[PDB]
């Protein structure tokens, strides 16, 4: 499974490669300490929430264990039609989903356009394009605290009013009879969308993981009653884990230029928005003076190109060296292309190992893994659109869980921020 | 200034008294360390606010340095009529204040009655009693964070909506044309009410202190621009200071039964809501078996009785031993009445010393005390309705500030939660 | 197993008893959090030692995981004669032990007398009393750090020289040809003495526990090679555990008068030197005014009397109320004697539960408990000389380890500070 | 005082220079926060020592405030001859000093050679070379804790015995009648040597500073009696200050490769053993691809070359570009030599500013600076053998102390580890 060298490599470049690979090496002895720290942090977060479920106090637990206020999960037997709003950065979409009683979802369109007074006409605009004249979901990936499932406040980016009723009154100002009923997170929607579209002869899903341009997790905590939680599903803020991470110096520099400094140190090692910069810096270090002038720019390499480099099988890597030219205007030789492959294979492997040791921790906090069986729905831009990264995540997950790997199933879910919010708004209302 | 014994005291009781007095003794060497810790904490809080002015992170600074979003202070030259709402616990009042251009306030009534749908009719009910048919202030002493001067959220006790517009729409639902325009704290209103009613030949006020059933402070920070503050007045959450306090064991037990545990340890040593319990516990310890059966109850002694015991000049203390009987159904002898006086004189003296060392710290953070002169407006139930406590606070304040005591003036302000909110709503609107 | 009341109890005293019993109640839900915190602390201590095995850094781990520098444990097959020195406080002993090859120890005398220049003549004085004219052990329970097995430094109480060679040169100054070869702790000697005198058909011993006027533990860590330890046996400083303890307010006051303040909070809840004060304070609180004048003294009740109260079976508790009079000069009635019994039964039960949850943690860090079997040697003044405390410790230990209680055996060892140091000095030398 | 550019610089290289200079910029607003943090840390260290003067607890204070056990300082009126031993790394010296009663020292030799059994013959070997046949000092720069002035223990590098008597018995084994009487630090010897050789018309010295291949400080604390100190001079472990430092990313990487990781972060920014690496890394970053192959080696540039670059006045910098070739085998052009000068001038200026703000803090803890006058003796390899670094340290020290700069005098002391230990051994013995 490891890259093999046949071309004669210089001594200096080989020494540099060997020195910079052992800075990204994750042995099966550190992964156990990682799993233990993760489980302990989960438990401490639960207790600290029970002590004061309103404010999040750092230095008590890195995970701000949020709670979706949902009542119960779906089973794949409902029916209707429901609409959902996604709102991230500059331009995002609107979803319409039809639900039959057989565990299947039908979706129509994801319209993008470049301000609460615009979205009501947007919903009427997509609705007239179906003209079958209720309740609408909402994702709203922004800094918000949700005391209840219907409302959530805004504390960052009228910038401070209720972001729920703000959207609600735009339907009243217009003709549209549709009300907001849920403000879900990106991962709980993933959990629900995976639970719906499973089937009937599959174990229940208990963990929803997002690995993409951001990393997060939600899971079903059976002891939710012993603490003060109202929903059966708990949203871990997984990206903020900082107990003991194997940080190389490149991770110490790339964090200083972050504009989010000293925050979210676990997300900056495994997420797809940061792997391109890691491999760029490592390549600059290993090709000291031979590096081009473009290899010193900031955003000169993103993870979509690492995906191209990893999934390469040509006799001569004419695709792996065509992605070099258009990014770094440089004609790579054989030793340099070998170095590039050996660096990407290390960075992505570390990401996959650390993201596989965070699923075993969740599956170990739930003490079901000993006897019963259950499933996990993994979604994201790193899991999809990458083949070398799936069979590696599931290889590490098959070694962390030594004798129990067969009890935990992986089911790739799709489109959490969409179908998820629609299914949540359908469940919270049809079963209201 | 110290109590003198002439009656022959038993040896055991004298030993116990001497042992329990030295547990409440504050020497002029510890007060300096206190002042230094306080000043350092103020500076650290300012910096930590500049780093992230949204969330309060404990273990960065005990003071959550809030900010009133006011523009500028009054001078005593405005005019009009304005109404204010107070809302604490079970039953609180409504205020109407007339303002002339000479630094004088005229107030009408403080009606009490035992639920946002009731207060609009309350305001119309007080208004019809003057029938001179704008803007209304609001104090709202509850857990709230205020991103702006007009709005504030509710996170504790619809329990979560906007507590500003909640009150505002009740005037629209009714006929009353009055809108909320400010949600002030108990101490910034004190500052403003003191600034208004000063005169013309007095130094400017810079600190507003509340010492009562609760302790708090607000002050004018001249470096407000260097950090991200929008108002010239900063609200210290002074009650939460916990750096290094001289805690006796009685303070360790009375905090365990608090229902606010491990929070606000500086407020539980100096505020008027906790001195009665302190003196009750100390009396139980010094009168071991001679204590009555009522001296073991919880709320059997409040600070209004300590005020009676302190301000006593009768030949035979027939008032200090009449407050004993009706509270602890017991006929005190001479040694016991001496012990009671010597215990109250120690508890209240420690409170006064620690509250005088917290004014010197604020007056030292403002570096004006070296050359110029300014004033401080002290308000509360301990300052008013107690004579032994004023000339003692100002005795300690005259020894902490060795050569500068003449630069700082004390001006007793009155009724902060009332006239304060009215004057703030008048200034924010007439000078809008 | 619980005390039963038949005599009619007053309402007030019954309310007070019920209120003060629930402050000492340990449910089987908190014991699990205790075990988890203990195991995590053990692991963190091991890692922190590997990072810097010289200085102990608090806030890294409460346990300063010391190391005995022993080579290997005995098996009960050696032979010879060896001498040991004990040195605690004012007056302590000297031991002579003969060792045959069958797992049996023969001891002679423990002489007490009320200064390194005296102990050599003491050893010659005990030796002449046997006149069979090598190597001598040493316990030396004082503040000392031991870089090697032969030497240890002194940092508290020439007060600072080498406390090993100090004793060694006194044998050279005299005629005695005996040299110090080991400075062991009170618990590793217990471990060795238990390992020797086991037999041949018993599982191996792995934990040595001391529960007396002080609490401590040592255990065999199989992963000693992965970290920088030279001995197979690790000395936990178990008394300093302070992660999350169920502290009543009486424990908050009794710690303030400690002269060892904010240090060793786990030892002050379970050790035999502190249970008498706990029960004295609780009795003062429950018998508010009926308490005598002697119940307010400090050392008016020690654990030897609680042992007498617990192990009482007379028809009328003429022994449990005879221990009252000579200690508190008071003729207890029936309700008061019931209260006293119900208070001692709670204090000692909490101690036994918390000391049984600290053995399960050690037995869980060693992952052998799943399949194999092993033993633990418990010694101390609370285990011996108390019958109600053994069958209660082993009742809680049979419920903490649900399905594995049969894998762990309890073997009461005796005289650790004696036979232990002798056997260690014999093993380190005969097998040198 | 700033470098001026006249040669036309490229746009890219100019942008890089301007971007990397503002990462080393120290404004007069941060220096005040630095001084405040330093003073607070000093006070906290003093208190924490008073609470437990035996063990050093980090997270209480970064400064382990050690204490020299000296009685009193010299005045320059003694007489005699005394010998001193220095012992650092591989090869170090022996000193002989003659002392007259006029404040003048006469020194003979510093012999170097490449093991306590060798130093006695070394002392006899230097003594026979003067053949004027008492007491000997000792510096011994190694990890050691000194409970008393005569003895000190060894805990790192027989490796653990008494390093005082170890040297003492070598004089008895030989003929030499010379005994060790003091084990001083590198900075207290500097203080004493400065105090001796002052004169008679100079203010008293109170601070001794070492700025070289290591940074440290000692000072006279007038409140030494209020705490448990026996000597009037306190040894700050100044290099370990880590409260809030302006760390660039280069300092984050150079610390990861330290072998002393997460320890002594203030020493790694200002000391002469680390400035060459800083400027090397910055030069690699600013000359991205134009850098040579030798500029990527580790020890390719030490501070002796930065001293050469700074003190350059030739028309064409034929010395500043001759130090480039022999170190980095590269013919620098004009833009590159300008960049090199502008980088060294920034690194050394930051070091000088931060080392000048640490003298103002010490001079501010002693409250004498307000009225009286005193002096400070600065020694080290950065102060001596560098002219641009003295008039810059004293320029920053003249701006930090706004109105008091004339009260504090700087007196360059010489050879602390030598004359210092001799003078200390002379004072401790002649005035014994």
């Amino acid at each position: 499974d490891t890259i093999k060298c046949d071309i004669p490599i210089n001594e200096e470049l080989q020494a540099r490669i060997n020195k910079h690979v052992n800075q990204l090496r994750i042995t099966y002895s550190t992964l156990e300490e990682f799993v233990d720290n993760f489980v302990y942090e989960l438990k401490k977060g639960l207790e600290a929430h029970r002590r004061h479920p309103n404010l999040w106090i750092p230095h008590e637990c890195s995970f701000k264990m949020l709670d979706s206020c949902i009542a119960d999960i779906p089973t794949g037997q409902e029916k209707g039609t429901y609409y959902a709003i996604d709102f991230g950065g500059t331009n995002f979409r609107a979803v319409r989903a039809s639900l039959d009683g057989n565990g299947k979802i039908k979706r129509d369109q994801e319209t993008y356009s470049l301000l609460f007074d615009h979205f009501a006409e947007r919903i009427k605009y997509i609705m007239g394009e179906f003209k079958d004249l209720k309740n609408v979901g909402f994702t709203f990936s922004f800094p918000c605290t949700s005391p209840s499932i219907n409302c959530s406040i805004l504390i960052d980016w009228v910038e401070g009013r209720d972001v729920c009723k703000l959207m609600n009154d735009a339907f009243v100002r217009s003709e549209v009879p549709a009300k907001v009923c849920c403000v879900v997170n990106d991962a709980v929607g993933t959990l629900m969308s995976c639970a719906y579209q499973k089937g009937k002869t599959t174990p229940p899903c208990y963990i929803g993981i997002i690995l993409g341009t951001g990393s997060n997790g939600c899971y079903y905590e059976p002891e939710w009653k012993k603490y003060k939680y109202s929903g059966k599903i708990i949203n871990i803020e997984l990206g903020n884990f900082d107990k003991d991470l194997p940080l190389s110096p490149i991770d110490l520099v790339m964090d200083w230029h972050s504009a989010n400094r000293s925050r979210q140190l676990f997300e900056k090692m495994i997420s797809g928005a940061y792997l391109g910069e890691i491999v760029r810096r490592f390549m600059v270090n290993v090709l000291q003076s031979a590096s081009s002038e473009k290899m010193w720019k900031s955003d000169s390499f993103n993870s979509e190109l690492g995906s191209v480099v990893l999934n390469d099988t040509s006799p001569n890597f004419e695709e792996s060296r065509k992605v070099a030219k258009d990014a770094w205007d440089m004609d790579f030789t054989d030793e340099q292309i070998y170095a590039l492959r050996k660096i990407c294979e290390s960075v992505y492997n570390r990401s996959a190992a650390l993201a596989a040791a965070a699923i075993a921790a969740i599956a170990k906090r739930i003490k079901i893994i000993e006897h019963s069986k259950f499933s996990c729905g993994v979604d994201g831009s790193l899991f999809v659109k990458n083949a070398w990264y799936c069979k590696r995540l599931q290889e590490h997950l098959k070694v962390i869980l030594a004798d129990k790997a067969e009890n935990l199933i992986i089911i790739p879910a799709d489109d959490g921020s969409g179908k998820g919010a629609a299914i949540t708004a359908a469940v919270v209302s049809q079963s209201s």
